[PDB]
């Protein structure tokens, strides 16, 4: 067996099979390369069918306490393994048995030796992201585990992950794993998520198998839809629309700004649309701001205009869509509802007919 | 036998079933199937085993903030699943539906899909109110091409008082009218602005049809005009 160090093995410790002790350890010594420690064991007898080329080594050794959320499961399972040390084993079903001296990995943990496929990943940043702790959710449920994490020359945060063999029928051509923020909930009143961080989620698709992914922040999460209909809209001025505003036709969220970008001639946006809505926007359509609230007064008329109040802290951009068109590229956005109706972008109207006096 | 929607919040051996406030069952097994369908398995109390029958519902309960009893024993132990019994064949395998669709599967219940041109900012868990009290609750909102098209519910005991003739309100959104006679506030009060949803104005008799209207406010279905600018009934040439 060949570990990076000793760890907490002697001579004369140890080595288990569904915790029955079936040999020991024999011997240690350094291999001729100074990075890495040989430990050679020497399983019994009868015991020599336990061991296949598949079998996997890890390290039982010490006691590990853990405060957890919700009660905390310090558990003291085997007393041997504290004084000594251990070395446990796995049988995968079908497989040659290993003889002869045959070199073996050794793990320092049982979750460091779960089987599974290892998958890369191209992350933005290493920020809440932990080298063994953060997982990949599916249907609510731990799928994966983030294993590495490592800043590669040129700035670019890359790691890797070990998923679940159950679920790498799900890894397909256009699958996305987005990273999820822990965010405030006001119905859902939950220590849990805000106590784990951030959390991948995985999110299938249909096609060829790839084995590697591209992970994208939080808002720029839409865009990489497999169906996606982004749209580039300009203005002469923010409007106070943020980079993560919601997008609204009718009353409900269908898509989303992504990002906002600011040059000579004005504010370009970017916005996405989901797409089960992307059939009814129907390619001819007015872009509206509700993040600004307008009140008119006045004998006979009286409106509001621009917002609600539950819409005004969400703010965004709303759609006014039309029968039939092709979807151009740039669009306008519209400072409110009547200059999107009278089709005048600009702050003062367009002069039409002038007099002389 | 669970089917569950998601296991977010469960636990394999940490989920209790309540029934009365005391722990009756135990969430044991927690798996995912194949085809992205989240299955469990739970351990009844054999006291308990007389009540689980033909339409006997388990739905899982949100740990709520509270502002009139601030418990931290709600908000540590998280998800749970609540027991609410009934009458009939005992059965031994169950479903499990989310928060906001658990009234859907009631034994009773008057499922309705109410049309709209619009969300007025009606969400998905908006209450419904008849009289001033709750009296049932949007299910989903589902947007089409012709509008918004809703789904609400009623509960059993007020199933028989809306007496298929109403017209339904949007409660969402304030509405103030100001003059030197006509001082008016409509669409809603400050909490009832904060629940929103939908509000009843019941009639006599009637067939419960399928499908209803969602008037704009109160004024618009007295007169009856789901439409923004009103019918015209005669013109004029000059």
């Amino acid at each position: 067996l060949q570990a990076p160090d000793l760890g907490s093995l002697n001579s004369g410790s140890l080595v288990y099979f569904r915790k029955i002790p079936v040999g020991k350890v024999y011997d240690y010594a350094i291999n001729p390369n100074k990075q890495g420690v040989v430990i050679d064991v020497l399983i019994e007898r009868r015991f020599t069918d336990l061991v296949k080329k598949g079998s996997r080594f890890w390290n039982v050794s010490g006691v590990d306490a853990n405060v957890s959320i919700s009660g905390a499961k310090v558990k003291l399972e085997s007393l041997a393994a504290l004084v000594n040390g251990a070395i446990a084993f796995d049988s995968p079903e079908e497989s040659k048995p290993a003889e002869a001296e045959d070199t073996f990995g050794l793990y320092e943990d049982l979750a460091h030796s779960q089987r599974g496929v290892i998958i890369k990943l191209e992350l933005p940043s290493g920020a809440g992201l932990t080298a063994d702790s953060t997982p990949l959710m599916y249907q609510g449920l731990e799928v994966g585990q983030l294993t590495k994490l490592d800043l590669n020359p040129g700035g670019k945060v890359t790691g890797e992950m070990t998923v679940d063999p159950s679920v790498v029928t799900l890894l397909r051509e256009n699958t996305r794993i987005e990273l999820r923020n822990p965010k405030l909930s006001l119905s859902d009143a939950n220590l849990s998520a805000l106590l784990t961080g951030k959390t991948f989620e995985l999110v299938p698709g249909d096609g060829e198998p790839r084995k590697e992914f591209v992970v994208v922040p939080g808002e720029k999460a839409l865009l990489h839809e497999p169906d996606v209909l982004t749209l580039t809209l300009t203005a002469p001025e923010s409007y106070g629309i943020d980079a993560g505003q919601p997008l609204i036709l009718h009353g409900v969220q269908v898509g989303q700004v992504i990002d906002r970008k600011l040059t000579s001639k004005g504010v370009t946006f970017t916005v996405a649309i989901e797409p089960q809505h992307r059939e009814l926007v129907k390619g001819d359509s007015k872009f509206v701001v509700n993040s600004r609230v307008d009140v008119k007064v006045g004998l006979d008329g009286v409106e509001f205009l621009g917002a609600s109040a539950s819409e005004w802290i969400n703010g965004g951009i709303r759609i006014l869509p039309g029968d039939k068109g092709e979807m151009k590229a740039s669009y306008p956005l519209y400072a409110n509802l009547e200059k999107a109706l009278e089709n005048s972008l600009s702050d003062l109207p367009t002069t039409t007919v002038s007099l002389s006096a």
